[PDB]
C-alpha cells in the first residue's frame, strides 16, 4: 500500500533516451499495467513496495496515446547490482572506466528480471506468493519487457549510446545483407547466449549443408551425364525388348494388360536416381553426418569458453501455473502418453486411407487416360494429396499438443520444454516420414505372384511396384514434401510481410508481438525435422542437400528480420547447448545410418542389377560370355501361365487374349516342377541385399566411432586459451 | 647443509608405536636412506632443510638390525595440514574434538606426499630440480612409504591407535573370510579412493556374474536335459543312417575315406552347445551387459557422493624420467606403433603356424589312431599347444611393451597409463581372442568341394570342419584358455605362497614388496581380459560366467591378501572411475553383440537346422508332410561323385575303392546340369544367417538404446541426499 513509485514526468523530450529523465540513470525494465480492481490496485502497490525496498529505483509515465496504459520505468542502482551479480554469480572480464557501462543492458537486464522474479508481491492467502510472471499470467501487469536500443531503419537520436539494433539489422537482419557472415558476438551481447547459440548452429548447419550439397550435386551429376552408359534403361524402351514384355495386371479386374514399352521416360530418370553415384552419396553422408556431429561438439564447447555459459543456474523456480493449480502424476503421464499414441494411431490411418486412394485413383487413371503414366500421375497426386494431410494434422497436433502438456502438470519451464519436445518431436517424425518409409520399405514388398496375389483386409490387392522399382515413387513423395514445406514457409513468413508493404522508446516497444514462453523452439523443430529429411532419405535423391542449404540460407536471414524488427525484446538468458535437440540429432543421425543401407538395399533395386552382373550372365547361368547387363529384363521379370491358384476366377480371362504375362518378382517358369516357388536368384539377390546391409552398416558404424575417436572434443586453441586464462586468474 | 633432521632417539620401546618418541605427534610418513656420496649427503641435507624449513616435523633413528639404514620419521603439525588442506582442497565433514584425529592418517600421509612432492632439493644445476620422487629414483632416499597400522595377523599394542590393518585382514583378507561382503568404507578409508574404487568394482562384477552364471547354468541344464529329444544326433549315430554316410576324406591323400559314425559322441556333446537355450542366453546376455553398465554407473555416481573423489585435482606434476631425459614425439609415436603393429603380426604368424601343426598333427593322428575321434583330439592338442603359446607371448609382451612405453617420452603418469593401456590391452585382446576368432569365423567357411578344393598357401588345404559344426571346436579352445589361465592364476598366485608355509613398525614395514608405479593396473587388465570370455565367446558355451564367478570370488581374495600382508603401505590417492578401463569395456560390449550374433549365425549350425526344419521338409522339397527334422543328414550333405576340377590327379582314387562321397556343403548333386555350384538350399541358408544377424543385432541395441534410456544415470536416493546436503550446505 505503502511506498508508491516515483510520479509521472510524462515529459517525451527524446522519443528514443533509454535513461530516465535525469539522465544520469539507464532504463532496465518497462512494466505496463491500466488503471473489484482495489484489491489487485493494492497488490500492485505492494508489488512496487517490496520492489523500492529491495532497492531497484522506479518511475511512472502515462501514455501519452493512451491514457489507460501506465508505463514502470525499472532501474537498478550499482549497489544491487554488485549484490545480485555476486548472488547469480555473473561472470566478467576489470574495466571500471564507467560504472553504468560496466554491465551491457543485456546482463542488466537480465539481473533485473531475476530481481522481479525474486520480489514477494504481499498476496499471504496462500503464504509466499512471488513472482513476476505470477502478475502477467494474472493480469495485473500486461508485460515485463526490457528495451530495444534504437528503430532498426534508423539511428538512434542519442549519441552517448550505440545504435546496436540498427547496426543488427544493417548487418545481419537485412535480405540485402544475407551474403555476409553473422556477427555473432553481436547477436550473443544483444540476444543473449539462447539465440546466439542457436544462429551459430544454424550458420554451422549452413556450413555443413554447403559441403554435402556440393558433394550431392557432384554425385547428381555424374548420374545425370552418365543416364547414356546405363543399359536396362536403354532395354526396357526398346521397342523390340521391352515393348514386347506384356507385363501382368496390377490390380483385381478392372486393370488392364499392360506393355512395359510405357515406362522409358520413368525409367530414363530412375537411372539417374539409383546409380552407383546414390551409393558413394549415401556413404559420404554417414561421414559427413559424423563430421557435423564432432565438429558442432567443438564448436559448441568453443562457444562455451567463449561466451562463459556454464555459470551457475538458479535452483529453477517453478511455473506460474503448477504454482497456481497445486499416483496422480503416474495416471497423468500414463493417460498423455496414450493421447499421443491414439494420434499417432490416427496418423497411420490417414496413411492406410492414402493407400486406398492409391488403389482406386489409379483405377480411375488407368480408365481415364486414354508424357506421364498412370502410375507416375497416381503418384505425384497421391503425395499432393498426403503432404496436404501433413500439413493439415501436424497444425491441428500443434494445437492438440499445446493443450496435452498443459492438460498434465509440468513443475518448471525446462521439464514444459523437454514434454514438449519429446511428444512434438514423436509425432512431428512419425508424420512426417511414415508416408516416406511405407514407400521405401513396405511398397510392393509383400505381394505374391497374380496367381496368389496377397490381401491386406480383403478385396484389396498390395498395391504392386514398377519393375525399376519404387525409388522414383520415394523421391517424388520426398521431393514434393520437402520443397512444399520449403515453399509453405518462404511464402507464410518471407512473402506476406513483405507483400503487404512522435512517440517514445517503451510506448513503441510495446506495440509488437512478445517471443512468448516457448521462444525459438518451433524454429529448431522445423531444422530438426529437415534435417531427417536430408539425412534418412538421403539415398532416394541426391539433391535434397541442396533444396536444404536454399531452406536454410533464406530461413537464417527470416528469422534475424523476424527477430530485430517484429518481436519484442526478450529476457537474455543462458545456454551451454541446444538442448534435447542434441539428442534427438544424434538418435536420426544413428537411426539414419540404418535408414539409408536399408534404402539402398530393399528399394534401390540396383543390387539384383550387381547381382544379374556379376553371377548371372556366366555359362553356368547366362548364354553371355562376360559380366554383361544386356539382357536383364529377359531374364529378370517372371513367366506367369494364367493358373490361378485362388472365387470371382476371372481376374485377367475377361481382358485377356494372350496366354502368358511377366511380372516383377523371382520365381520359376511354370513349366517348372516347383511351378511359382522362389528361384534360386531370389534367395541370390536376398543374400547380397542383407550381406550389403550388414557391410554397409558395420563398416560406417566402424568409419563413425574411429572419426569421433581421433577428432577431440575440443579444439587445441581453446584449450591453450583456457590454459591461458587459467594461469592468469591463478597468478 | 643447514638445518639437519632432531637426531637418532632409537629407543625402540614399543614394537608399534606409530607416534613420535614423545608420543603426542603420529608419525606419518618414512624416509629411508643409507650413508662421491659426499654431494649426496648434502643433497639429503639439503631436502630436510628445505622440509623443515616448509613446517614438517622430523626425527632420526639409527636401525638396530643393519646400521646402514636410516629411518626418517616424518610427522605434520597442524598449521601446515590446515595449509595444505586448503591448498589441495580436501573435503571434510565438524568434529574438532581431536586435532590428531580429525584428518584419518590416510588424508594425513596424502598431504605429507603432496608436501614432499612439492619440496626443492637445491640441486640447480638444471634451476629448479625438485621431487621426492626424483630422490627414490636417484638412489639417496630408497623409499618415501608411510606406515601400516598394525601386524595382520595380531593385535596393536597400543590401545590408543585402531588396529585397523587387524580388522581388515580378519573380516576382508582372511580365506576363511570368503563369505562375508566387503567392507568398502574401511577399505577406502584405509586405502583410498583409488583401492576402494577398485574393490568395490569387482565386487559388483561378482554380483553381475552371479546374476549372468545363474541364468547360464539354467540354460545349460535345459540342454544337457534336452539332449535326448535333439533329432540330429540321433540319427548321426544311428548306425543305418549315419554309419553310411561315408564322408569324403578331408586332407590331400594322406587322410582316408571315413564315415559318419565315429562323430557319435562328438554330436552327444554338440546338441548340449548349439540348442535353443545358448541362443536365448546370448539374447539374455546382451541385456544383462547394458544392465551391468547400467548400474555401474548408477554405483560410480553413489561412489561419487559418499567417497567424495570428485576433490580439485593438482597441475599433474611430471614424470621423473620425463624431468630427468628432457617432430620428434611425432616419429616416437609412429615408431611405437610400428613396433606394436609388428608384434600383433606375429601373433598372427602363430596363428598361422597353429593352423599348420593342426593339419600336420592331425594327418599323423589320423595314422596312428589304430572314446575320442582324430579330429577331437587334433583340436584337443592343439588348444593346449595355442594356449601354451599364449602363455609365452604375453609374458614376453609385458616386458617388451614396458620397455616400448618407457622408450618413448609421456608427460605424467596418467598419460603413461593410459599409453601402456593402450598397448597392453590391444595385444592381450588380439593375442587372447584371434584364435577364437579363426575357429568361430574363419576355420571352415572358405573351403570348397573336394574336387576343386582351396589352397591357402599352396599345397596346404584349407581345414575343414566336421558336418555338426565348429562350435564344439570353439568351445573347447575356450574352456582350454579360460579354465587355463584361472588355473595358472591361482596356483601362482594362491597355491604358491599357501605351500612355501623385536622389530619396530618402520622396519617391518621396510622388508616388504612396494606396490609399483602401475598398481593394480596388471589386476584390472586380466579382468578386462575376463570380461571378454565372458563376453564375446557366451554362445559358444553358456557356463563360462560359472567359471568366471569362480575365478573373481577367489581373485577378490587373493587382490585383499596380496594388499593387506604383501604389499607396502601405498599413497592413498583419489579417482573417480576405473580410468580406461570403462571406455574399454563399452568397447568390448559393443563389438561383443555383434560377435555374439555371428558366433550363432556363422558358427553354431543351427541356422541350417530351422531352415531345414521350416522350409525343406515340405512338399515343395522334402518328402515328409509337416515340419520335422529326420532326414537332415541325408538331405544336408552334399554328393560327390569322383571328377577332380583340378597336377597330382589322385587325391582320392589311391585309397578309394568306392565312387562316391559326400561333404559338408550345399551344392547340387553331379547329375544336375550346375552340377557343383551352390544350391538354392546354401542361398537360403545364407540369407537367413544374415537376416538373423541383422534382425538380432538390431533388436539387442535398439533394446540397450531403450535400457540406458529408461534407467537414470544416478539413483534416487543419491540425488535425495545430493539435495539434502546443497540445502545443508546453503544453510
Ligand atoms: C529400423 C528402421 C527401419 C526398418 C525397415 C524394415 C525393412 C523391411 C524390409 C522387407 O519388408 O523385406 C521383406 C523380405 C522381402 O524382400 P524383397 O527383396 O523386398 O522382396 C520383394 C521384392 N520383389 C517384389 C522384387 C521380389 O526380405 C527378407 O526376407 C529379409 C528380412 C530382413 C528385415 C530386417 C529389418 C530390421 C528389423 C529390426
Ligand atoms: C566385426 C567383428 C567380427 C567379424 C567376423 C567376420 C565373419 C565372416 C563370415 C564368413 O567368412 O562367411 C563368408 C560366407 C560363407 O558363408 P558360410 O555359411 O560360412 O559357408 C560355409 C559353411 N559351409 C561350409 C557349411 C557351406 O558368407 C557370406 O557370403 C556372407 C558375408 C557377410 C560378412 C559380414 C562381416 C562384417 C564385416 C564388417
Amino acid at each position: 500500500q505503502d511506498f508508491r513509485t516515483p510520479e509521472f514526468e510524462e515529459f517525451n523530450g527524446k522519443p528514443d533516451s533509454l535513461f530516465f529523465t535525469d539522465g544520469q540513470r539507464r532504463i532496465d525494465f518497462i512494466l505496463v499495467y491500466e488503471d473489484t480492481n482495489e484489491k489487485q490496485k493494492r497488490k500492485r502497490q505492494a508489488y512496487e513496495s517490496n520492489l523500492i525496498c529491495h532497492g531497484l529505483q522506479l518511475e511512472a509515465t502515462r501514455s501519452v496515446s493512451d491514457d489507460k496504459l501506465v508505463f514502470v520505468k525499472v532501474h537498478a542502482p550499482w549497489e544491487v547490482l554488485c549484490t545480485y551479480a555476486e548472488i547469480m554469480h555473473i561472470k566478467l572480464p576489470f574495466y571500471i572506466l564507467d560504472r553504468d557501462s560496466f554491465f551491457n543492458p543485456a546482463t542488466r537486464s537480465r539481473i533485473v528480471y531475476f530481481i522481479l522474479s525474486r520480489v514477494k508481491y504481499q498476496v499471504m492467502n496462500n503464504v509466499n506468493k512471488f513472482g513476476i510472471n505470477r502478475l502477467v499470467s494474472s493480469g495485473i501487469y500486461k508485460a515485463a519487457f526490457p528495451l530495444h536500443d534504437c528503430r532498426f531503419n534508423y539511428e538512434s537520436e542519442d549519441i552517448s549510446c550505440p545504435s546496436e539494433r540498427y547496426l543488427l539489422y544493417r548487418e545481419w537482419a537485412h535480405p540485402r545483407s544475407i551474403y555476409k557472415k553473422q556477427p555473432l558476438d553481436l547477436i550473443r551481447k544483444y540476444y543473449g547466449e539462447k539465440i546466439g547459440i542457436y544462429f551459430a548452429w544454424l550458420g554451422y548447419y549452413t556450413q555443413m549443408l554447403l559441403l554435402a550439397a556440393v558433394v550431392g550435386v557432384a554425385c547428381f551429376l555424374y548420374g545425370y551425364l552418365d543416364q547414356d552408359n546405363c543399359t536396362w534403361s536403354k532395354e526396357v524402351c526398346d521397342p523390340d525388348i521391352g515393348g514386347q514384355i506384356l507385363m501382368c495386371p496390377q490390380c483385381d479386374r478392372l486393370c488392364p494388360f499392360w506393355r512395359l514399352n510405357i515406362t522409358c521416360e520413368s525409367s530414363k530418370k530412375l537411372c539417374i536416381f539409383d546409380s552407383f553415384g546414390t551409393l558413394i552419396f549415401a556413404v559420404f553422408m554417414g561421414v559427413w553426418v559424423t563430421l557435423f556431429l564432432e565438429f558442432w561438439k567443438r564448436r559448441q564447447a568453443e562457444l562455451e569458453y567463449e561466451w562463459d555459459t556454464v555459470e551457475l543456474q538458479q535452483e529453477e523456480q517453478a511455473r506460474p501455473e503448477y504454482e497456481a493449480q497445486c499416483c496422480g502424476k503416474c495416471i497423468r503421464v500414463t493417460l498423455c502418453a496414450s493421447a499421443v499414441f491414439f494420434w499417432i494411431l490416427l496418423i497411420i490411418a490417414s496413411v492406410i486411407g492414402i493407400i486406398v486412394y492409391r488403389l482406386s485413383v489409379f483405377i480411375v487413371f488407368s480408365t481415364t487416360l486414354p508424357y506421364l503414366t498412370p502410375q507416375m500421375a497416381t503418384s505425384i497426386t497421391a503425395s499432393i494429396i498426403s503432404f496436404i494431410i501433413i500439413m493439415i494434422l501436424n497444425t491441428i497436433y500443434e494445437k492438440v499438443a499445446i493443450m496435452i502438456t498443459n492438460f498434465e502438470l509440468p513443475r518448471t519451464q525446462t521439464d514444459y520444454e523437454n514434454s514438449l519436445t519429446m511428444k512434438m518431436f514423436l509425432f512431428q517424425f512419425v508424420n512426417y516420414y511414415s508416408s516416406c518409409f511405407y514407400i521405401a520399405f513396405f511398397k510392393g514388398k509383400f505381394v505374391g505372384y497374380p496367381g496368389d496375389p496377397v490381401y491386406l483386409l480383403g478385396k484389396y490387392r498390395s498395391e504392386e511396384c514398377d519393375p525399376g522399382g519404387c525409388l522414383l515413387e520415394l523421391t517424388t513423395q520426398l521431393t514434393i514434401i520437402m520443397g512444399g514445406k520449403a515453399i509453405w514457409n518462404n511464402i507464410q513468413e518471407v512473402l506476406l510481410p513483405w507483400v503487404m508493404n512522435i512517440t517514445p522508446r517503451w510506448e513503441q516497444d510495446y506495440h509488437l508481438q512478445p517471443m512468448g514462453k516457448l521462444g525459438l523452439f518451433y524454429e529448431y523443430l522445423e531444422m530438426i525435422i529437415q534435417f531427417g529429411f536430408v539425412t534418412l532419405f538421403v539415398a532416394s535423391f541426391p539433391l535434397a542437400p541442396l533444396l536444404a542449404l536454399v531452406n536454410n540460407i533464406l530461413e537464417i536471414r527470416v528469422d534475424a528480420w523476424k527477430l530485430t524488427t517484429q518481436f519484442r525484446r526478450m529476457v537474455p538468458e543462458k545456454a551451454q547447448d541446444i538442448g534435447a535437440w542434441q539428442p534427438i540429432m544424434q538418435g536420426i543421425a544413428i537411426l539414419a545410418v540404418v535408414t539409408n543401407a536399408m534404402i539402398i538395399a530393399f528399394t534401390s533395386d540396383m543390387i539384383p542389377r550387381l547381382v544379374y552382373y556379376w553371377s548371372f550372365s556366366i555359362p553356368p547361368y547366362g548364354d553371355h560370355t562376360y559380366y554383361t547387363m544386356d539382357g536383364y529384363i529377359n531374364n529378370t521379370l517372371s513367366v506367369f501361365n494364367i493358373t490361378d491358384f485362388k472365387d470371382k476366377e476371372n481376374p485377367y480371362i475377361g481382358l485377356g487374349n494372350y496366354t502368358l504375362c511377366r511380372y516383377r518378382d523371382f520365381r520359376n517358369p511354370p513349366g517348372h516342377p516347383q511351378e511359382y516357388k522362389h528361384n534360386i536368384y531370389y534367395w541370390h539377390v536376398i543374400a547380397a541385399k542383407l550381406a550389403f546391409i550388414i557391410v554397409m552398416e558395420h563398416i560406417i558404424y566402424s568409419v563413425k566411432f574411429f572419426i569421433s575417436y581421433a577428432i577431440p572434443d575440443v579444439s587445441k586453441i581453446t584449450k591453450s586459451k583456457i590454459k591461458r586464462e587459467k594461469y592468469l586468474t591463478q597468478k
